[PDB]
């Protein structure tokens, strides 16, 4: 292993983790410094070939590293307890280059059927074009995934937990043991639970990926992407990284750094405002269905209990309408806003079904859950009082 | 008033005020956009007259305002339930700038013997060449307070509250209407409260200034000052401002503007951290006395009661020995940065006597209070166990 | 197309396109916000399906689009005169994501042996996993690339103009013709010319891409990727580009918009310095041979000739001696910086043999005309004088 | 002494002057890093000690200085040729805290008619307060300020050159010694000349301050002030300014070190346009007047021509009609701006009587040269003939 052995709890290492010990970039300053270049200087020729013969460190090309970037990347590093962290322009580019250094040419994916969607036409468009081949499975079932690794070997497990937008979970340790059995990889996208929430490297699975685009940023002024775990995998990415070349920006990397340094106080408040509301709205009569870990509705609550220490800030519900009735009563909402991501201070109110599935016909969109009648509610920071007025007053528009 | 009227918090109005309902440079985009320009321009002369006959709105030059800035202008006025707030380049550039446009050549002054020492210095050495001659009394002494009320003709009672390093407390309420009696303003420095954990204006002052470069921007990232008041006095000051210049970086107005979306999650953390540890500290046997309005041992702890919710992050306490064994302390301890300045994510330790008046004897420095003794420690926003464990840890090896 | 009717030279176009006449985010600073979100909001359901049914315009997230971003791909897109631009992370984003959107799997690609090395890289490990295969042919060589447009369908020939390191040129126009008349789409990457030294677009090529990490940007200090061409070609990679992500950064977007503000006076500039030092060194004893599409014994002086109004600011050339002493004379220089990439306002130089091809053996670098005595120099926008002094005074010292 | 040997050329030297040859903020990065920090820390008391023992150095507070703005300072400190230099928040803020901290109170100051509005109202309205009167010559009228140096005791002669707006000029050398005879101080803005067209501090002033707003930022985003000469006086105002502390962010200083890389480039084709569009106007049968040191008709054309290298980008001209012509004229113009400032890339057009001085009757603005005929124009760096055209065009419908 850890940052510190004075540093004991995940807020003060979301603090001082890869900066309070030192940083790379020398200073007395507080905070780390943006680094602002494409390419790193070398004294003299001697130099250059120190390190090129691994004598001497340098990021050398911008493609390649940068110092207020790595600060970041021990950072997260730290939280989730991983030997090493890969940064990148964003949540779909970590996962991206991930699965295409990771799985072979023709070989076999596993992921669940509520896979974040531009992610399965990735999977299912590109990816089929180098023969690799997929199984689509229900987050709870188990025993779905259990033969699939039997009849065909597979490669690599992908799932998000929770996942969106009925925030599904899935027992990494059981399903992290399985896998590991017929040598397949995991990897957990916690994007939703956040380093704070749940340890995935922890339970079992070997690479866990963030989009620091929501909670990490918290702030909704900044994308980016995350993938921690051991350094023999991690750094096979990295690789394939400096080829495609989706680097961060030092100026995103600094937001992100200093959107961290309340990670634990902002993380805190949703999870309560979040489970408390969440009650609120299943005990409604306007409100046919809610989702959320922390219920004990929730198929999986028993698996949310036993492997996270919070479940989060976002919360979808099933209103008592239709498209129309349903948009009426975002429509009505005050302190939210209509749009696309969450995990940040401001409240985002959305109908996936609307915003995401609006391409596809009712018949095909609720082939898969979506219905007109699904919100997604992502809660901010803002009070709880404040919040919950705002939403009943909503629902007696309806 | 109100900014919204479904805002009914500090905490949602320190998110959305100024932006929520509209921000004057349109955007579909959830934050605000950061205006790097140093002049504004007009379609035609006609439309250039019109502003000029104030028929049209132009901020026409960068030192006269910017638009992502008079958001940040609008959300501290929300907070401080204000008629209008300035920002400026930092602190003492808003306390001096006052000083000069509101206190007339000749005029009197009257403030504490615990004014902050740069702008004790500004008054004392500046101000008099204007013939503004000045009277300082005790924070608590309200009977000296009312006689230069009787014998001088004061302009203006100015005075911090909390005060810095001793945390005294002014009764704003009570010395609002002897001022006020007698034709004197008032104005508050209220930077170790913060906006949250007080509302001098509502108690009675006329202007209600900060030092953003604190608590405001929250970490320790970005230097301002703030003057919020009503329009017929902050408009007076502004106007000075236009000629002195010492405008404020919209990068520097949106990086508070940032820092101030989790205000109070920041202050309601620090606010614990703050008294808990203060009288964990008192019952210290190596703790010569602690200083923390919060107490029941402060002097005005009973005035801070009832004028202020919260008690602020910062603690100020004299350890049980000399220069030397006090710094032995402060250079035990590991989380906090030995450093100027306070109220940020990161903790900060200091002695005001090697700090900031090591310019004087021994002899001059006790003469207002400064022992080498004293230290000041401001919270950050770790978690308190590793605070306190590491508080403690020092303290053994004194 | 052009911007605007009034603006008629490459310049003033630099400078005002995309900003002059309007910029989609109304303001009236003269300069372009730097907008720092996440997320687009929309005011209520109805105009978030407006915008879904194509009757509303947004970007919805910011994986999609940005307004100081649009600005930066409407500029570069005047300057070449292309239909639409697209901007990425980096130029090997930019080349990669086209690669991998324009080549279908089980396809045949065709680049010349001087292509980019990372590039040549992804080419060679990479894409054959989509059973695409490749044919590399010599700059020069015609004739090679009539036999290969037809012994096999080619899909795609990709090159850039001038090379790198030794700069060889290719007929844009004659080449265009050969591929067009077998169906292959033709992609030039004037990374080393610019927008303003020759427009590969009017030449016939159907795509030019650069590298804004080097002349667009000019000051070392930020990288991206670039792609114009006609909206049906180029729209096709923006839609990979929503799934792999690589997205830029609005700051870097205007850190870029900024530097092309002067692109047209700072490749002046280097132009002059370029070619004249070229001169000055092809005449100096120690100094082997000197490549640059300037001089006149450039084997492709002629094309420089025809299709460039200039001929850059890099020059390469070979010093009379070895590793060992090319080396010594880079290590004499004073003002440049012995590091990678090119084209800033600060001058560069490198030995391509030690800092990226030291990972081959002497004879596998050789075996591709990188010699240890292969020096390349970046031309600042230093005075020509004191680079002159500089550059001589190091020849002496070998 | 001079920053480098090897660097002769003030273009060479605004490029490398600060960082070319170390930082104090050490990299191996080609710029230079922001440093976002409002504090700076201390490793152990002892270390405190010594820093405040001058035995080791720091900023200690940000009030005091940064790592990122040094470099300006020892940037413009080389091309000025100046032993220190003071970065601030504006111009305004230079002139000001200058005045404040060099004139005593009840002294004398002496200044021209053509001195900056702001400054002379700040030089009538608030000096008087400490007793500091004032004598306004004419710019040329040198007997004037032989007798005033004569008749009361000058503490300094404050004066810019350029003017503004008819840009008369003042004899830097001979007005230097005659104040210097009589004990006088002399501090000249040459913010419309530049340290490149000429060299105050050379030609005998004391002290030589300028708006960085204007042509050393260059891009019409940032404001600054500037003020340089020897160490014993301007650390005399760098005290004050720790007190009035009108800082400047280091990401504005970031703006303009980069805004400085190409000022050499800038100025000069700022410094042809210029010139060479005022002979043309001044031939024009539309344009009644030209006022421009470069021209023959220049009342100090013969002082201009020997002590500067260049003219300016700034061109005032009075049309032939009256306010509403005038308009009509400007109005007309499609590349320039209508808005206050100068010296960026964009050009910008103002009628300085509607513009500054619609405040005052008819009858007071003639009372001071300003005509509803006066155009001031600011020559962007577009391209000249783009820039031509449109002003004949304009002319054409007066
Ligand atoms: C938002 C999100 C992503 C995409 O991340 P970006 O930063 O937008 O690329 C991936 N996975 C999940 C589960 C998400 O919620
Ligand atoms: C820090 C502080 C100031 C000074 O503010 P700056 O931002 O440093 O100028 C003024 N008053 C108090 C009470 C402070 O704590
Ligand atoms: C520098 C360069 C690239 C790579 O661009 P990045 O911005 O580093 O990704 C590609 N092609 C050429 C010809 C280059 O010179
Ligand atoms: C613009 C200008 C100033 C004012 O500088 P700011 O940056 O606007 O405060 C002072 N003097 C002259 C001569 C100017 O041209």
């Amino acid at each position: 292993m850890k940052y510190a052995s004075f540093l004991n709890s995940d807020g003060s290492v979301a603090i001082h983790a890869g900066e309070r010990l030192g940083r790379g970039i020398v200073t007395d300053a507080i905070t780390t410094p943006v680094v602002n270049t494409s390419a790193y200087f070398f004294n003299k020729t001697s130099e250059l070939i120190d390190f090129k013969e691994k004598r001497r460190a340098s990021f050398e090309y911008g493609r390649y590293g940068n110092p207020t970037t790595v600060v970041l990347e021990e950072k997260i590093s730290a939280l989730e307890g991983a030997e090493s962290t890969l940064l990148m322009a964003s949540g779909m580019c970590a996962s991206t280059v991930m699965l295409l250094a990771l799985v072979p040419a023709g070989g076999h994916i596993v992921t669940t059927t509520d896979c974040y969607r531009k992610t399965r036409i990735f999977i299912e468009t590109i990816l089929p074009k180098m023969g690799i081949t997929a199984t689509v499975i229900d987050p709870a079932d188990v025993g779905a995934l259990e033969l699939a690794l039997n009849q065909k070997k597979v490669n690599l497990f992908f799932t998000e937990s929770p996942t969106n937008p009925f925030l599904r979970c899935v027992d990494i340790e059981l399903v992290s043991k399985l896998c590991h059995e017929k040598g397949a990889l995991v990897c957990i996208d916690g994007t939703f639970a956040t380093p704070l929430n749940q340890k995935a490297l922890a339970l079992g699975a070997d690479l866990v990926l963030h989009s620091a685009t929501k909670f990490l940023g918290g702030h909704n002024d900044v994308l980016a992407g995350c993938i921690s775990g051991p350094l023999k995998l991690v750094s096979e990415i990295r690789n394939l990284h400096h080829i495609l070349g989706g680097a961060l920006n030092p100026n995103a990397a600094y937001l992100i750094i200093r959107g961290m340094k309340t990670l634990h106080l902002r993380v805190q408040q949703q999870n309560s405002t979040a489970l408390r509301m969440a009650e609120i709205l299943e005990a409604h009569p306007k409100v046919r269905h809610v989702y959320y870990p922390g219920l004990q509705s929730h198929p999986e609550h028993h698996i949310a209990k036993k492997q996270m220490t919070g479940f989060g800030g976002a919360v979808s519900f099933e209103v008592d309408g239709d498209l129309l009735t349903t948009a009426k009563f975002v429509d009505a909402l005050k302190i939210p806003y209509i749009a696309p991501s969450f995990g940040g201070c401001e409240s985002i109110v959305d109908q996936p079904a609307i915003m995401s599935y609006w391409d596809l016909s009712q018949s095909d969109r609720a082939k898969y859950g979506i219905m007109d009648n699904l919100v997604r509610f992502s809660f901010g920071v803002e009070d709880f009082d404040d919040l919950k007025a705002d939403i009943l007053q909503a629902l007696d528009s309806i």
